[PDB]
């Protein structure tokens, strides 16, 4: 009983609500609680940020954690240790899991292992149909009851359109998301106009050509709601979506961190900022933005108030440095996995402190 926490001299940017400043923060009771220049209280802990960037959490909402099923390759404890060392707070699990997630009884299961881990907040997904097999819409009441954030089938056989159009109907009457795709313009066409004739939302998770990218703009311009996500990583025509991105086409930045143990891809948490922060230094996008895109946007998709450091929000905190250098090796490497052709090169921006609800969850 002992738990108010200031995080003094860094520089804070917090796009949600436009502020960027040299600020201190007071955090009480898992809370946020003052931000101001110059802060000190007595019976309080002092985070020294000087010369380090202080942010919301970040969200991912694109997480494969192979638990229920396939542990070896990955689980929701290292996953979850994989993300707070990646500057992410919440993370967002896709239900392609065995069993999948199309009951309360493996919704439930995440949940508690996600609250005995202590880490970072592990929402779930459920699927689109039963057993993801194809032919039957799943209860989508009773898992967003559970605590089902959104739904997909994740790759997929889909593609019979009619199940897709009932999706989006119940959707709406939900408020959340519908998950697609992992040919491509004609699938993301149709959920296009699937969601513009139903208005449920629809979040496209792979787009990788100029004409893709040139639909969803226009479906945005039409108010559909359409949203849309690149994982960092990939990033470094391939081009197009380097321009995508600083036209803010691309909503959100996501590692789609698919862990295997010997199409497929590859683990994400730990290397998003480094990988992204290549950007800046680019000067293709600013921080804020970049920050934007770990943060509100990805928020903004789910539905959830987080991502911002507005006063009474929960604390939920990355501090990094985007300047120190180092390498993800065996040494470093958090995942039980290891494929990434990151795998042992020299990244540049690294997280030093992760804070979930007011609490200390990772340190370098
Ligand atoms: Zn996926």
């Amino acid at each position: 009983w002992m738990l108010k926490l200031i995080v003094k001299n860094g520089y804070v940017i917090d796009p949600s609500q436009n502020l960027e400043g040299e600020f201190d923060i007071l955090v009480e009771n898992g809370k946020i609680k003052k931000i101001d220049k110059n802060i000190l209280v007595p019976e309080a802990e002092i985070i020294d940020a000087k010369g380090l960037i202080v942010c919301p959490g970040f969200i991912d909402i694109h997480v494969h954690l192979r638990d229920p099923g396939q542990t070896y390759k990955e689980d929701i404890e290292s996953g979850s240790r994989c993300a707070v060392a990646g500057g992410f707070t919440t993370i967002v699990c896709m239900p392609n899991t065995n069993p999948p997630i199309d009951n309360t009884t493996v919704v439930n299961y995440i949940l508690q292992k996600s609250k005995s881990v202590g880490l970072c907040r592990v929402l779930p997904t459920g699927t689109i149909t039963k057993g993801r097999k194809g032919k039957e819409i799943a209860d989508f009441y009773s898992l967003k009851e559970a605590g089902c954030v959104a739904f997909t089938d994740d790759g997929s056989p889909v593609m019979d359109s009619s199940v897709m159009r009932k999706a989006l109907e119940l959707a709406s009457q939900l408020g959340v998301p519908i998950m697609d795709h992992c040919a491509e313009e004609i699938q993301i066409a149709r959920d296009g106009i699937l969601a513009q004739r139903t208005g449920g939302h629809v979040h496209i998770q792979h787009v990788s050509t100029k004409l893709s990218l040139e639909i969803i703009e226009f479906f945005k311009e039409k108010g559909v709601k359409i949203t849309c996500e690149v994982n960092p990583n990939h990033l470094l025509d391939r081009l197009a979506l380097i321009e995508g991105v600083k036209r803010g086409i691309i909503d959100c930045f996501a590692t789609d961190h698919a862990p295997h143990q010997t199409m497929p891809g590859i683990i994400g948490l730990q290397t998003a900022l480094p990988s992204a922060l290549e950007l800046y230094r680019k000067g293709i996008i600013s921080l804020k933005k970049l920050i934007e895109m770990f943060t509100i946007n990805p928020a903004r998709i789910i539905g959830v108030d987080l991502g911002t450091l507005k006063l009474g929000s929960p604390a939920d905190i990355t501090i990094f440095d985007p300047n120190k250098e180092w390498i993800l090796n065996e040494e470093t490497n958090l995942s039980k996995s290891r494929n990434t052709p990151l795998w042992g090169k020299v990244l540049k921006g690294k997280v030093i402190y992760t804070i979930k609800d007011g609490k200390m969850v990772y340190k370098d």
